[PDB]
C-alpha cells in the first residue's frame, strides 16, 4: 500500500471536457455518513386501521445503510455545460461512467454533559459495496431527495436505505422478501484507503433534443392536389330538397383535413384541466377526487405525471393538465400546501406536433349505425391504445430531473421509456450502500447473551468523485434562419440567475428543456 | 502598467488554497438541507517561492565616479531596515531602482 493517513488518497477533479462527439464530465463534493437507526433493521408499515386509506399502506424495512444518489442531471452538468450541450446538439447518450470515494475520515463524538467534543477515530471502518448482480429493491430513478447538490460548495447528507414489500392492509403476505445487506461481500475502507468503480452502459438510443418544425398533420405539400378521394357530401347540393347522394371530391390545398394520412399521433391518456387563472376553476376541491388515477390490487394510484402529452393547445399557456406536468418547487420550498408562486410548472409544448393535447380529447369515432330513421352518433375517445401507425416522441429530460431508470426484469414491456424521462436501462448504474462499522461501547464484565446495545456515536465524511462519458450526437442542419438558442435574460436583475445570493444561497431559478434545436419530422 | 513593473500577457498563475470543510455531526433522520454545522479549522505551513533573474550587465566609460545607495555614516538610534527594541521591522525610506548613469 505505502499510503497511510500520511496522504491524501485523492485528488479534487470537477473538470469536464468536450472532446469530439465524446463530452466526459466529472464532479466531486462533499458527504457525511450519520449513523442511522442505531444500526438496527426495522419493520416499517402504515396500516389503514389508522387514518391512513387503503392506498397509503406499505410494508417493509429501513436498513442503517444509506446510498449514494446522483440520478439526476444538475450533478452533473454546470449550468453553461447544460447550455452547450443543449444549444449545439440532437442527440445525447451516455456510454461509460467513473465512481471514486477518497479521503476519507472518519470522526466519533462524545457528550459530557453539556459539553460536545469531536474527535477522529483512527480505526474505525466503513463499508461499501457497489451491487452488481442487481439483487436488492433498487431504488433510485423514484426522483428521490438527497442527490449530490447542484453547486460543488455543498456538503450533503448521505440518505438512508431502505424499502418496501409485498403488503396486504399493513400485514405482510407470504412471498415478503427480506434482504439483509450486511449479507453482500463488502470492501471495507480505512482511512488510507480509496473505493473505485468503472461500470460502462449498454447501447442506449440517444435521447431526442429537437422540436419537430413541422406538426405531423402538415406533412403534405401545400401547392399539389392529391389524387385520392373522400366522401364530401351525402346530401343533395344546391337544392330544395335534401335528397341523399353519394358525391366524391379531391382533397387539396383548399381542405387540407380531408387529406389522407400516412400515420396518426402517438397514444393519449386524458388528464383534468387546470388553469393558473383562478378566477376559472371551478369552486371546489376536485384536486384528488377528478383526478386521473388507475386501479391496481384495489390501490387507487394517482397517474403522476402521465405519457408525454402536449400540455396545452396554442393561444392558452394558462391551461395544465392537472397532475400531468412535472413539477418543481423554487430554492426553499415548504412541503406542505405550498403556494403557487414557490414551484415551477415545466411545459411539453414542444411536442404538440407529433402528441396530442394532454387535457383534450384524442379522438371521435362513431358509436351507432345509420339508418333513414335514424341519424349517426359520434362519442369522444378519451383513452386510445397504441395501434400502428402511431409514432410518439418522448418527454424532454430536464436540469434537474432524472438521467435514468431501471426498466423492470419483467416479460413484457411496451416502448420502455420511463415516465419521468432519461434513459431507461435494463442493467442500470448498480447502486452503492455505505455505512459506518458500528464499533461498541464497553461490554460488560460478566458475559452476557444479549447483542450489544451500546455503541460509540460516530460519523464518517469524504470526497466522492464520479464521471459519465457522454456521446453527443452531432447536429447537421440546412435551415437557413436562425434557431432558438436558450439563452440569459439580458435585462438588469437584483441577483445573478444561477449563482449564489447575498445569504450564500444557491438558487437556481426556472427549469431548463432539452429541446430548442429543430428538426424535420 | 502604470504602477510599473513587467507587463505580461500570460502573468505568473494565481493559486487558491482552502481548508476542506469537516462538517460537525449530521442529524440522525436525513433531511434535505445542506449542513450547516463545521468543525472550525485552520492550517499553516511553508511556502517556498525562487525567481530566477536576468541582469543586463553594465559596461560604462564615464570617468568620474557614479552616484550609489548608500546607508547614513551617521550614528542613529536604531539601525534602519532591521528591527527595532519592541521587535517591530521598519522599512525607512523607498528606495529607487535608478542610480546608474547612461547616456540618452
Amino acid at each position: 500500500g505505502a499510503d497511510g493517513v500520511g496522504s491524501s488518497s485523492g485528488n479534487w477533479h470537477c473538470d469536464s471536457t468536450w472532446l469530439g462527439d465524446r463530452v466526459i464530465t466529472t464532479s466531486t463534493r462533499t458527504w457525511a455518513l450519520p449513523t442511522y437507526n442505531n444500526h438496527l433493521y426495522k419493520q416499517i408499515s402504515n396500516g389503514t386501521s389508522g387514518g391512513s386509506t387503503n392506498d397509503n399502506t406499505y410494508f417493509g424495512y429501513s436498513t442503517p445503510w444509506g446510498y449514494f444518489d446522483f440520478n439526476r442531471f444538475h450533478c452533473h452538468f454546470s449550468p453553461r455545460d447544460w447550455q452547450r450541450l443543449i444549444n449545439n446538439n440532437w442527440g445525447f447518450r451516455p456510454k461509460r461512467l467513473n465512481f471514486k470515494l477518497f479521503n476519507i475520515q472518519v470522526k466519533e463524538v462524545t457528550q459530557n454533559e453539556g459539553t460536545k467534543t469531536i474527535a477522529n477515530n483512527l480505526t474505525s471502518t466503513i463499508q461499501v459495496f457497489t451491487d452488481s448482480e442487481y439483487q436488492l429493491p433498487y431504488v433510485l430513478g423514484s426522483a428521490h431527495q438527497g442527490c449530490l447538490p447542484p453547486f460543488p460548495a455543498d456538503v450533503f447528507m448521505i440518505p438512508q436505505y431502505g424499502y418496501l414489500t409485498l403488503n396486504n392492509g399493513s400485514q405482510a403476505v407470504g412471498r415478503s422478501s427480506f434482504y439483509c445487506l450486511e449479507y453482500f461481500p463488502s470492501q471495507m475502507l480505512r482511512t488510507g484507503n480509496n473505493f473505485e468503480f468503472s461500470y460502462q452502459f449498454e447501447d442506449v438510443p440517444f435521447h431526442s433534443s429537437y422540436a419537430h418544425s413541422q406538426s405531423l398533420d402538415r406533412l403534405m405539400n401545400p401547392l399539389i392536389d392529391q389524387y385520392l378521394y373522400y366522401l364530401s357530401r351525402t346530401q343533395s347540393t344546391g337544392g330544395t330538397q335534401g335528397t341523399q347522394q353519394l358525391l366524391f371530391s379531391q382533397a387539396g390545398p383548399a381542405n387540407m383535413s380531408a387529406q389522407a394520412k400516412n400515420w396518426l399521433p402517438g397514444p393519449c391518456y386524458r388528464q383534468q384541466r387546470v388553469s393558473t387563472t383562478l378566477s376559472q376553476n371551478n369552486n371546489s376541491n376536485f384536486a384528488w377526487t377528478g383526478a386521473t388515477k388507475y386501479h391496481l390490487n384495489g390501490r387507487d394510484s394517482l397517474v403522476n405525471p402521465g405519457v408525454a402529452m402536449a400540455t396545452h393547445k396554442d393561444d392558452e399557456e394558462r391551461f395544465f393538465p392537472s397532475s400531468g406536468v412535472l413539477m418543481f418547487g423554487k430554492q426553499g420550498a415548504g412541503r406542505d400546501n405550498v403556494d403557487y408562486s414557490s414551484v415551477m410548472l415545466t411545459s411539453e409544448e414542444e411536442i404538440k406536433t407529433t402528441n396530442p393535447v394532454a387535457t383534450e380529447q384524442y379522438g371521435v369515432v362513431a358509436d351507432n349505425l345509420q339508418q333513414t330513421n335514424t341519424g349517426p352518433i359520434v362519442g369522444n375517445v378519451n383513452s386510445q391504445g397504441a395501434l400502428p401507425g402511431m409514432v410518439w416522441q418522448n418527454r424532454d429530460v430536464y436540469l434537474q430531473g432524472p438521467i435514468w431508470a431501471k426498466i423492470p426484469h419483467t416479460d413484457g414491456n411496451f416502448h420502455p421509456s420511463p415516465l419521468m424521462g432519461g434513459f431507461g436501462l435494463k442493467h442500470p448504474p448498480p447502486q452503492i450502500l455505505i455505512k459506518n462499522t458500528p464499533v461498541p461501547a464497553d461490554p460488560p464484565t460478566t458475559f452476557s447473551q444479549a447483542k450489544l446495545a451500546s455503541f460509540i456515536t460516530q460519523y464518517s465524511t469524504g470526497q466522492v468523485s464520479v464521471e459519465i462519458e457522454w456521446e453527443l450526437q452531432k447536429e447537421n442542419s440546412k435551415r437557413w434562419n436562425p434557431e432558438i438558442q436558450y439563452t440569459s435574460n439580458y435585462y438588469k436583475s437584483t441577483n445573478v440567475d444561477f449563482a449564489v445570493n447575498t445569504e450564500g444561497t444557491y438558487s437556481e431559478p426556472r427549469p431548463i428543456g432539452t429541446r430548442y434545436l429543430t428538426r424535420n419530422l
